């Protein structure tokens, strides 16, 4: 039953999304985030001044060494790999024997207060560290459970550091999580759940760009990511655009580049004067496609910073993105699916929105 994993996620504003899972024999109780942009169960199992539990291989009695280590820098985190008995207490009621990642040091990784100590990567094995060899969490248990290969994210947000709260859904989806119809882009390839966006409308008006661009060089969906962000030339268009529609109230640079942030007192916030963001994605029929259309209230996050950033590896539909909607990732079917949430925050004179059709390319694609 659906029923008991509703609200089984928490979290703080810009800080991701967690479950609580437990490890090892006696369960070990660990707040885990959900992070659809990776392939690993890392876990811290070591103290760390961030933490204030972490797993304790030798407590368990149904830990297994794997003998082999297991180093990830970037920007960094190492570890030791074992399997031991997993299970989500607000989850499918199963056990299963998962791959560990046992964090034993690490630099910058954890964040002070989150509130999680370990990483639930439901990507897919081609990203795993250290190779495609070790088997991901949620592959481990469709293999060795019956519970169907899917799984949903609402991702509620704050709404009125802020607590966030939403829903994992696993192994199904909640009709009462959403309303209106699913809409469902195709994974491009099963590795990060890849995308593809063929355009992208600032308060109706087309960027107007070659479609490529969109996903240069990739477009993924992951929760573990806060913002929205953007390729470079994507980032610039988008920005002027939102600039010139708030023009009736000027801001610094500092804030349009999400480190100062802005801020009114008690519900005088200008909402009107933003825009919103219809990003279109390929429908599950070539020259097909839908749009979801995102608020300020979901690319301002709370004063607010905005969450709408740059990157150098591609679009990445983050948090920000998800929490106006019901996320379906349907890996049976290599899609994407995307409803309007239950849980959304919106005003009286608009509202997040999926939407289509819209006739439009498979060449959209960036190699
Ligand atoms: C196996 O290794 C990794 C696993 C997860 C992640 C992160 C990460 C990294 C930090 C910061 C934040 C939350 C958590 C710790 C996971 C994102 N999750 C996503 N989606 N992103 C883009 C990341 O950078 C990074 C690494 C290196």
């Amino acid at each position: 039953s659906f029923v008991e994993m509703v609200d089984n996620l928490r979290g703080k504003s810009g800080q991701g999304y967690y479950v609580e899972m437990t490890v090892g024999s006696p369960p070990q109780t660990l707040n885990i985030l959900v992070d659809t942009g990776s392939s690993n169960f890392a876990v811290g199992a070591a103290p760390h001044p961030f933490l204030h539990r972490y797993y304790q291989r030798q407590l368990s009695s149904t830990y297994r060494d794997l003998r082999k280590g297991v180093y990830v820098p970037y920007t960094k985190w190492e570890g030791e790999l074992g399997t031991d008995l997993v299970s989500i207490p607000h989850g499918p009621n199963v056990t299963v024997r998962a791959n560990i990642a046992a964090i034993t040091e690490s630099d910058k990784f954890f964040i002070n207060g989150s509130n999680w100590e370990g990483i639930l990567g439901l990507a897919y094995a081609e990203i795993a560290r250290p190779d495609d060899s070790l088997e991901p969490f949620f592959d481990s248990l469709v293999k060795q459970t019956h519970v169907p290969n899917l799984f949903s994210l609402q991702l509620c947000g704050a709404g009125f550091l802020a607590s966030v709260g939403g829903s994992m859904i696993i192994g199904g989806i909640d009709h009462s999580l959403y309303t209106g119809s699913l809409w469902y882009t195709p994974i491009r390839r099963e590795w990060y759940y890849e995308v593809i966006i063929v355009r992208v409308e600032i308060n109706g008006q087309d960027l107007k760009m070659d479609c490529k661009e969109y996903n240069y060089d990739k477009s993924i969906v992951d929760s573990g990511t806060t913002n929205l962000r953007l390729p470079k030339k994507v980032f610039e268009a988008a920005v002027k655009s939102i600039k010139a529609a708030s023009s009736t109230e000027k801001f610094p640079d500092g804030f349009w580049l999400g480190e100062q942030l802005v801020c009114w007192q008690a519900g005088t916030t200008p909402w009107n004067i933003f825009p919103v963001i219809s990003l279109y994605l390929m429908g599950e029929v070539t020259n097909q496609s839908f749009r979801i259309t995102i608020l300020p209230q979901q690319y301002l996050r709370p004063c607010y910073k905005f969450a709408i950033s740059q990157s150098s590896t591609g679009t990445v539909m983050g948090a920000v993105i998800m929490e106006g909607f019901y996320v379906v990732f349907d890996r049976a079917r290599k899609r994407i699916g995307f409803a309007v949430s239950a849980c959304h925050v919106h005003d009286e004179f608009r509202t997040a929105a999926v939407e289509g059709p819209f006739v439009t390319m498979e060449d959209c694609g960036y190699n």
